[PDB]
């Protein structure tokens, strides 16, 4: 087929908020003016499967723009925002994607980006093993047509690193997700600033002087808890590790068990990534109409059966917000169903997160391609010579100076003038 | 009539919603739980003029509650919410108010308050000055009859003082506008919690990594600054009071003139209450993009007009929020039409916020009423144990555990154990 | 005498640290550029009862400098720093203190500034009540020679107030304790900066991830919460007064009783300014090695008798800190003896605080002895132009730029273009 | 001889001082309780050489108490607390170390450390890799007699890897140094406790409202920015990392070039460890008394030869407080000489910050020691549940209530209950 999108008519929206998120996403605008001329994905076939929305037009453009050939699948049914979807598809671009499909039209879609007018794909970018996964368990024979694969998801890559264990990756690999600049992103300032949006846009609840309970204090966690605070809120932390326990204690944030907190937060935000963190014994001790919310892994971390399960009553306030009666008579104001509250209470993370995560890709697929022998089979991280550069791609927007180091300093410092500042060991 | 409400249908509607605010309306319920069964305002037969609001008819319930007969209507033809018109009325009360009313209703509306069947009104509840200007100019034979007025807006306030100037003032008002929770609340908090929720509603936008200048550093100014700072913005304050000015240098934001931020910011926010703060001139200076949003004064404060009269283009981007292309090649985004960014993107100031401005009218109702020899015909403010009574309402939702002054410390420090704690010139 | 300072060989050691004060001290500077060829206070013969340091020897100059012809004498025995009483004393001025007086030394050292070269004085610039109180009662018939009095402190406004009360206030004085940038300095923007001095220095101790109990929240509170916040510790505040307990909640500092705060503290810090804060029963319940200090009124606020009768040891580990050990085998580190703490460990307030204390003496002394009649006996408030005025003069040092009200505006917002821009109730 | 200790009289004061620290040093303290009966150290001959303090000899007695045999010295002839070093001699343990030694008294000291009654070390625990260069360079014999290195610099862990790159080196290492709880207390935390104290000390200066200027962004920068801006500074950060530099774009600072910010800032604070970051060319730029001082690599930083030879007066103030007249009329305000200002000015960092750089020590004694056939000759990271153990000695004394993963989470999550909790690649 051509494409396949939910209203084409629905196109010239789209391109309207294109336009306006280029000028949020420096990263892959300075992609464009640093790269549409040496073309340097000129060959390329790449087959995208990655959330088609307006951020992610503005990527699919970018690669395009860099020389590429490209074929895209959204890798979530729903994620899809149709007059972004539509824009691409008009702009001649073969996107097979529409929000609300189904397991079957999923698979299909991604299929669908497989074969080019000149071959089937020779390049792959993937968030969520899914487009990785497909043509390495249904169709093997593409895989050595394929030169590289870029990925930027925890779940893809764990993936990636236990098919290499088995020894079924078969194309070389890099891992977008841990780039700082991809991190910090994604996690700590996505999060940061779209946290508060879902809980205000879903209750319109003031937070300060309420006490914020947040599980987990990793990167999300801090943007969480950092977030809360610039408010005026109270908040405590609840952690297994030692190591990010400490830190939270050292700016300042009570750190205890969530068996002691659950009887003192107003507002609950769970962080961790992990199961059972909030569960039924913690929502007979919570104060009456304490405000309940995810943001770390769908659904898994609050228990939201037992709520079903044994509240008195339940009332849909409205999309995304439940208000729970419980045998105690005190009420439970649940958010986004235990989901993901930014993405499903508000809109996720802004343009200029997006900007530096698709960077990333946009990094990995240039490097891949463009260095045909020099990355073995296997998930490799990527140069942080890169990541210092999709970095430096968004000073300039944020008006920032870098002031460069002298042939005296470089040398001083045993380093080049614009090559890597910091070992890879250096966390931030 | 009885009442008069656009549907009365929304009523089981509205109580849902009432149910749910008074939760965050503490001062309302304590005001109930210590005043219903004695009924201090047993006799009062109250004329309010507010924005009839889910947290208006809180307050209502519990002018009802204390023995007070009430007959309402709103302050603004657009501010009331019918399904909470609709459950006041459905609850017995006369209320005449509807969302969109002819400015020719909005009179009537308030015509419809002034008699009961016992009597006319006895006491005034206002907000804005209208009720009281009405009953004085078109109804001064009721004046005699009114033991008090309670007012709680700056024009309204300024009204009353200019009347008793002109000496036209007939009945005692108290200024409920200069209390500290009700100022504090209204133009601190407030506009803190809400304004990031105007600019993110309209433009989803990463706040932090820019520099956003705020005009004022008063109330709401010092609120606005705090709110972007906590989220990472690089705020630049602009002043013609040097002590406001001093404050904000004090707290590290730096201080210059439109004349000089414009250049710079990437977000604009007024908090002046004056005219003429972001003129054309400034515009032409302002980068591409630039958000423009008001949150002091409607629409005064930044020249839309030179927008609307020099830009090339203009798109409306979506509800309040507008984009013109200007000569020079950048996008001015304005929010609101430079109207009041929290009510015209967002949702206003939360409960709470609005838990401190109607307790401190209710202690103003009760105090007026049950104290007929006391008050000189005048504008007076809300005695400081009031004040600080309608605070500790809210102690006990804030899991605030306030100390009580033993005799001797009381004697020490000379002050009554409950009595007020700071002298009248205590600037908090 | 000519004047009586320890050791004026110590006279060069003062002007050099004079000189450097001058720097931050932007206030009395500008004043000197102001006025030292108006000369206003030409004429006034300025007896003055001011701590003698490097700061007051500052004021001194200037009012010297302002044409006034001046006699001065320290409020407080220890208070006075030599080398710059010696300075002023050399420079030509009847200076009388020296750190270490006698009660018979103090009283006599203010009589000796009650006559100059042609006549007794005939305006007091007072810090505690004393030289306005010694004429008062030992020399009433310099009263009706005496045009004005500047006071600024708590207790010498108590006292004028009180002194009103009774009829004895002869001669009409200006209160420059309440002036808003002299409060906000001399308790604020002072203990904020000084408080953590003191603990570092008298203990080296890791503010961050401890637990700081703040009794009170007033400014002085607020300022140490402030402070301890930014340095990684978990503030806890006890209050007597609502209106300062909610303002401490809405900014995220959790609120209690002492009794509790006491099991859980780490350091305590008093700001109170009334007894019994700190008593035995709460020595018996803190963490091992407390810190515990006071910040508010000299020693009344923590119970130190308790601590030598009940504990079992004490050492003096060094000047000002003492570390004494409970029967139940937990030491507890008092400082400075329950003293002032940035007094007594380490060096008070900041030069730009004294600057706006300081310039507010200036200020009031020329508006008084330059308005002969137009102050009436009673202690009086600044006038808010001349608050504004102090204001302004850090503003530069500080490189802020005020930005002028227009007269289209300033008619707009009825005031003047550098008249008083807030009311008489503006708390800022 | 049995020690070298310039004066073994201070032995009772230095206990007095250890018994003190030990409250502030739990890491130490929970090594003890945790393995003094079990004595893991056991058999071990550890060869030490590091600053003689009071926090270094808490170390000492955890070793020994450990079942470890010990011999001291100090990796630098200043550092070293004469009653410290008095203490452990008087407890039976041979330091040779005394404050302000010859540059051949070192030498010497060091070579006292290697020789046991039961034969040579077979340990090192180096602070600069003087005793590991020592070993080499002059004492190969004793080589295969030594079963591990411990090193916690970024001198002595350079010098670890050059050496192995050269392959010289002979006996495995562990760096301490990389921890994130060594490198996060000693880089970020601790000058975020010091730094101001340095410039209060040296200056007694208002912070509040001054314009701050720190070069870098890395752990030091970060502490030191960060406090700066706790006390109202308006911070200036520069950079030549585009990482670093976006960080701290996001967080609210200014990034922009020493040649632009020298005309700005009343503070200079470096952080980089590079060479001419302030030269003479800023220095003519700055404002009148500006502050400039060190907190990274030592003298290397600032140009203060220019200083010297360009400026036309230059004044001692006090010790480590120097003041330069420019030919262009404005002084220059140089602390410590442009050493580290915190160790210059202050008393460096809190107990508790060593207390972590030491645990990581034991950390790594204990476990080279007790897998002598683990570790290959070359130079390892201390493994991360050593890290996480080191953190956890912490929690409590911290307040903190660390949560342990059910057996279910932990399978969800794929790591042990007690195991790593994450990947080595975790940048916290
Ligand atoms: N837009 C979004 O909503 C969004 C964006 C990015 C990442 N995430 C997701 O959020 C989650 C956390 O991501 P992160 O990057 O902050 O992870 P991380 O590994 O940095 O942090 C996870 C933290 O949770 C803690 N934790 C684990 N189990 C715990 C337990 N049972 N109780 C308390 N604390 C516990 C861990 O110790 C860890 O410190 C992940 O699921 C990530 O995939 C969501
Ligand atoms: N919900 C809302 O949106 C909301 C709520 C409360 C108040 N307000 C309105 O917001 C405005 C500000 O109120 P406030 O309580 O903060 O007032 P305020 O008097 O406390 O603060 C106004 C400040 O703006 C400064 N200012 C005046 N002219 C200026 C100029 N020309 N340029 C720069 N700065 C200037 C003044 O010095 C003053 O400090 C008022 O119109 C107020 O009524 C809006
Ligand atoms: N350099 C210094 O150390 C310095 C400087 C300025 C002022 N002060 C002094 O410190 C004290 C505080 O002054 P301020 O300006 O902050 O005062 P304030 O009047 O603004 O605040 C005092 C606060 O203490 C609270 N309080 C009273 N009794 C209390 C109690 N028993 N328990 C808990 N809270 C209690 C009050 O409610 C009030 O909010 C005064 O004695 C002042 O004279 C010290
Ligand atoms: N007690 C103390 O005073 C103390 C304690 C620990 C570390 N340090 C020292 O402080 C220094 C910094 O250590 P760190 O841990 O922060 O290191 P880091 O590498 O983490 O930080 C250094 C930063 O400075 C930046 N930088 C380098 N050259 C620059 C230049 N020319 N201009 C501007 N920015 C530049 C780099 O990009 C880097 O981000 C080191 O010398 C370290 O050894 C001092």
């Amino acid at each position: 087929l051509p494409y396949k999108v939910a209203d084409i008519g629905l196109a010239a929206w789209g391109r309207k908020a294109l336009d306006i998120a280029e000028n949020e996403m420096p990263g892959l605008m300075r992609m464009r003016e640093m790269y549409s001329a040496s073309k340097p994905l000129k060959g390329a076939r790449i087959a995208g499967c990655l959330h088609m929305t307006v951020e992610t037009a503005v990527l699919i453009e970018t690669l395009v723009a860099l020389g590429a050939e490209v074929r895209w699948s959204s890798c979530n049914i729903f994620s899809t925002q149709d007059h972004a979807a539509a824009a691409i598809a008009k702009a001649g671009i073969p996107v097979f994607a529409w929000k609300g499909e189904t397991d079957e039209e999923y698979l299909w879609c991604i299929e669908q980006t497989l074969h080019f007018k000149d071959g089937p794909l020779n390049m792959i970018l993937d968030d969520g093993g899914d487009l990785t996964n497909l043509i390495h368990t249904k169709h093997p024979q593409l895989l050595s047509g394929i030169r590289g694969i870029s990925e930027e998801t925890t779940t893809g890559v764990h993936n990636l690193y236990k098919m290499m264990a088995n020894g079924i990756l078969k194309v070389p690999a890099i891992n977008v997700n841990d780039s700082v600049t991809k991190s910090k992103f994604d996690n700590l300032y996505g999060c940061r600033e779209s946290l508060i949006d879902g809980i205000k846009r879903a209750t319109d609840v003031m937070i300060a002087g309420k006490v914020a309970v947040v599980a987990g204090y990793g990167d999300v966690g801090k943007g969480c808890a950092q977030a809360l605070r610039g408010f005026g809120a109270r908040v405590i932390i609840t952690e297994i590790d030692p190591i990010n326990a400490l830190q939270a204690a050292m700016e300042g944030y009570e750190v205890t068990t969530m068996d002691e907190a659950c009887k003192e937060g107003n507002i609950f935000v769970t962080t961790t990534g992990c199961v059972d963190i909030i569960l039924g014994r913690h929502f007979e001790q919570m104060k009456d109409d304490a405000i309940v919310c995810n943001i770390g892994h769908f659904d898994v971390e609050i228990d939201v059966k037992w709520l079903n399960e044994n509240a008195v009553e339940k009332v849909n306030i409205k999309p995304q917000v439940d208000r729970y009666l419980l045998k105690n008579g005190h009420r439970i104001i649940l958010l986004a169903e235990g989901r993901l509250v930014n993405l499903g209470c508000a809109m996720g993370h802004p343009s200029f997160v997006m900007s530096n995560s698709f960077t990333n890709q946009v990094m990995a697929q240039i490097e891949l391609w463009t260095h045909p022998d020099k990355y073995p089979v296997g998930v490799h991280f990527l140069p942080k010579k890169l990541d210092e550069a999709v970095a430096e791609a968004h000073l300039g927007k944020l008006n920032v100076k870098l002031t460069k180091l002298t042939e005296k300093q470089a040398q001083y410092l045993g380093m080049p003038i614009n090559g890597p500042f910091k070992p890879d060991h250096y966390r931030y």
